């Protein structure tokens, strides 16, 4: 019954697995995964940056790059032969692989009704679909393809806590405000949901679900979204970023990350864990 | 002012859309607004369906059956031409067309964790795909393509209620426990959560949103399920379908598409009926 | 019969109903829907002469009785319960509508200092505070715990095919999180409206149906100031404060919810919660 | 600087901290984890010989300075603010864990007809339930108003890097529609819930996050019983009344919570419900 921090929030020996591992918030949780004592698998479809990643990032050498297609079921199949080949099992999936949706539909004060349809129904049919692919049917068959090797993390027992899969969700699951597409919002919600059945489903298994709900941080997509903000004034950044005064960063998403995985998390599912600074009770939501 | 319910609940002169509306639930619908004094083009795939319920079903020759794929962009534009021809405006598109998801993963207590894989990893990456493709990006294309006729009825001004469209969600979209599969859940949720970001958009534009979330109906899909259930302990039927011991009704389906479509229903937006008999509050769900 | 008639699906004839609240504002649209349509509602208030003044001259068809009562106090209620278990013996349909405004709200003007802020947040008197949840909450529960015999009654002499009833009138401030009242009018509303479906969860078995209206912007007595308040806003701030189909309800949308519930066409709806709100809810900051 | 390590990131080294009700049970758990991992800790009672044991006894570093006081009692609130404005002049988080049971349940047995469950539900004792909801709701907005001067102060004092903070104990019998107590704790539970996600939405613009942990079954002084009766649980009940895990919560779980939430790593967390209830609410029907 150690209470310190260096006991409970430790993650050493636990070999983990993340999507989108090599940029944005992806990053930063192997980061902080591999900095505080993991085995982090980053899967990425850049061959490159995935290997920028591995080396240059850690700190102890134990980012190991994997290039695959996260949403392709056949990619999954295949990375998940070489991960039971040199490892034989993991403690943690983390879906974070994610999209933006299409181009999101604008709605500007001097926008009449007629110009509105025209952006409406100029979304392409297979984006918004994509997006879906990725998001959704992309993390659940994520799920399907390493539910082995996180049965055999269970057995293992190189850790106290259960095998557990972490899922990206966004603060767009809730939002009401199409920030983005209708399209990534409504994936994130039917993600977010699923995580949830899941839960339902597999914590008597031995498998918890959990949910990371972003606000802002600085990725790849929000690169300019980030750029756009120092043109705000304070009352707009406050309801467009965060009433806090900023948006996130490395040490954030480390928080998350460390909490969930550890022992410390070890009894959590089915929660979801809201990180938006504050954002959320300031623009229409359902959460 | 009158209160009286053949002024609220009558929607004389109300030109509306339902697609499936044919079969099921979409059938109760239809049969519930054409009686009551409505106009109702019915899309389907089927032409027959279609034709022998605007035949027979009717009660005043105002089903005006009319076929289409409401899923694919370019059938919705041949069928919004059509009824720009034959009328020139609606005031109530009903999303209402659904598919059942792939085939359900089974738990059975004698399934172990091992088997329970080979069921999830089964799951087909087509269909876990399109059950998406209808249910949300069929729902978003639908409100695209009418969305000038839904604004042409606000001129019009045949009724004094606002243009509106309703979308036929689920249950499933709170329910936690997989009943059916991952998918149609998940996206039921997701077109649930994209029906409250377009009350949020449109409603200031006088386009109403709103979500019937129908709990154990007889229908096309449900056929087999309602046959099951005339074995069940009471105590399971009341889980399983209703604590009321009934399934859902024509009646039932009625109240609401009438209450939402008339007078009556002419303030409310964002609304998420839950026509469930009480079956929510039994099962584990996030309503 | 499958009667797919608005006279048939929504009337409400020989239904007997219970409307705390009953005598103004939306309680009062309620009782007029439904004595117009066929019912014999029982409005239930403290201040007796209204009651009177509504049952002589807003019924069409007498069948507004009107009966003194404190429907937060335990024996009072007990008091109403016998006087219809004689003059009726049933009822179908219990409407816990009456509501009080909480404490002062806290005033959060830009030009206020946090400073400030406190000071509105400490005055906040500890007796309004919890006085708000007795009305609303366990105002709410003694009424249900009084009429269950009643209500159970009402299914047993069958005289309408829907079951026995109990409505509850929530409020949208039970999900949005910018508090337009007192924190403490908020918070009992959510509670209430979480009660509600914990009783549906419960009592649907046994045939007592729980549901929730959750009303937007309503012109009642605790609103009137507020609606003249509405006269000086720009479209915008309208459309935000009030709703952006740019109007308050009236007694038509309230007739339509009732009506709707209270009739076969509403006879297999439990634990739903009726937001009737113009659209406000998704225009602020919320959690429904 | 960006020292993503767990003994940089999670340390809460020179944090004073108030916790309510922080001598018993989940409240313990914090004050034994915050304080063994740098922190000063206010314990806040009212039993003042249950502060001064856990004050001597279970603090690794003497940092658990208990303070007799009534966290509901609108003048103890204002007399506790005054001792900590002189001995340490601001605080950085407030935990408002203090909490009582509710009125007895209302049992529902299989074998209870609907005749026997409303001599049940009407016994409830109407200064019970007023009384859950004066500590748990009540209490909570008090707490707040009486500490926010303190608040403000340790975001001048600026010893720590995140903002000031108050955390709630709510439940997850605020979304668990199945009342395992009675409606009065899950209704007070979800009432403080909603007032906490208002003042997030409030006043995190002004430097006061505000979350929420939402615990499921923990061996506290209120729980003690039932955590007896557990040990006659088929597997699967345990699994439904417990956690499908197959364990109740203990010291390093709650400690997990606390240290993350208080910590540099929660320092962009406002408006979070964080459940920590071992996948029970995945199991029995719920609204969250
Ligand atoms: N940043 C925010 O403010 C924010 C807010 C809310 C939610 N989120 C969520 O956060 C998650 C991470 O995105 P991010 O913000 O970190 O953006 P990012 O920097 O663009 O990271 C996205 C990553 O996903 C990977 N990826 C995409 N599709 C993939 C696939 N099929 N297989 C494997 N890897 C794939 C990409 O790697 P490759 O391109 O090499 O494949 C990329 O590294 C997403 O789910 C996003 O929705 C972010
Ligand atoms: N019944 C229940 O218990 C229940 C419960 C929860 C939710 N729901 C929802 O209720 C809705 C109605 O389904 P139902 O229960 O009434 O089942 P149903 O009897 O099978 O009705 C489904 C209808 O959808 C139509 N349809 C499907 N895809 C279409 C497309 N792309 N374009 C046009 N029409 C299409 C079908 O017509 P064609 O086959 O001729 O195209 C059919 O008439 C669905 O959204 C379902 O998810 C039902
Ligand atoms: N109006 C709105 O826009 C709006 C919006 C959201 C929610 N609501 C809710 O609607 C309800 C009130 O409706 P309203 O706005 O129409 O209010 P109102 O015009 O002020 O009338 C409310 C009624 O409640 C009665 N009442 C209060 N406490 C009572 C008690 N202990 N026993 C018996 N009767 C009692 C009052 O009659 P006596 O004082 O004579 O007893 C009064 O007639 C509350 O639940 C309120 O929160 C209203
Ligand atoms: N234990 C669980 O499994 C569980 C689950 C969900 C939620 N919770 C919540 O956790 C909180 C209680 O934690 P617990 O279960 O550990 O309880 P506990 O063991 O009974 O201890 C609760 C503490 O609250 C203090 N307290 C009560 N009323 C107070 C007041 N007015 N002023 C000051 N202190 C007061 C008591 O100290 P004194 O009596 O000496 O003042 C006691 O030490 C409540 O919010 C409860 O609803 C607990």
């Amino acid at each position: 019954p150690s209470l310190a921090v260096a006991d409970l929030f430790n993650v050493n020996g636990l070999v983990a697995v993340v999507t989108g591992g090599a940029t944005g918030i992806g990053l930063m949780m192997v980061r902080a995964l591999e900095e505080n004592g993991a085995k982090v698998y980053i899967v990425g479809r850049r061959k490159e940056v995935l290997e920028k990643v591995a080396k240059n990032e850690a700190k102890h050498g134990n980012i190991i790059p994997l290039q695959g297609d996260a949403s392709s079921k056949d990619d999954l199949e295949r990375i998940v032969a070489h991960i039971t080949k040199e490892t034989g099992y993991i403690n943690l999936l983390v879906a974070n692989a994610g999209i933006p949706g299409p181009a999101p539909i604008k709605m500007s004060p001097s926008s009449s009704l007629a110009d509105i349809q025209k952006d409406l129904w100029n979304t392409d049919p297979a984006e918004f679909e994509h997006i879906f692919n990725v998001h959704v049917r992309g993390a659940y068959f994520s799920f399907a393809a390493f539910l082995p090797l996180l049965s055999a993390g269970n057995e293992k027992g190189n850790v106290p806590q259960s095998s557990q899969m972490i899922i990206t969700g966004s603060i767009g699951a809730f939002g009401r405000v199409p920030l983005a597409h209708y399209a990534y919002s409504a994936s994130k919600a039917g993600v977010t949901h699923m995580a949830k059945q899941l839960a339902t489903a597999f914590t008597k298994y031995g498998i918890r679900f959990n949910v990371i709900a972003p606000g802002l941080y600085p990725s790849e997509m929000t690169e300019e979204i980030v750029k756009g903000t120092h043109q705000l004034t304070p009352d707009e950044y406050a309801m467009k970023v965060s009433p806090l005064g900023r948006p996130g960063n490395d040490e954030d998403v480390a928080g998350c990350i460390l909490w969930l995985a550890s022992k410390a998390g070890a009894w959590v599912s089915g929660n979801v864990l809201v990180t938006d600074g504050g954002k959320l009770g300031l623009v229409p939501s359902s959460y």
